[PDB]
């Protein structure tokens, strides 16, 4: 079943990255840069940085070989941006947003 989860899985990736979400998907889209933001500590608390388009160049490279292996990428970006940020600031609540997109349609993968 690895196969079709994947196509699940792709198919959420997809979603994430679509026009439909990107008033608060936008900061995910590719790799925090931390110099050009001035974060200068960031790489120094974020020990293993994640974001779609990295997570899209995995499946496209089927460097992904289960579902879980997905998930645990996609819930990484959201937690290194929860790591971060305070709690208050408005990635957080874009990060919270997308990840509750992720979760309710990963939870509907076919099993
Ligand atoms: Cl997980």
């Amino acid at each position: 079943a690895n196969p079709e989860q994947l196509k699940h899985c792709n198919g959420i990736l997809k979603e994430l990255l679509s026009k439909k979400h990107a008033a608060y998907a936008w900061p995910f889209y590719k790799p925090v840069d931390a110099s050009a933001l001035g974060l200068h500590d960031y790489h120094d608390i974020i020990k293993h940085p994640m974001d779609l388009s990295t997570v899209k160049r995995k499946m496209e490279n089927r460097d992904y070989r289960d579902a879980q292996e997905f998930a645990a990428d996609v819930r990484l970006m959201f937690s290194n941006c929860y790591k971060y940020n305070p709690p208050d600031h408005d990635v957080v609540a874009m990060a919270r947003k997308l990840q509750d997109v992720f979760e309710f349609r990963y939870a509907k993968m076919p099993d």
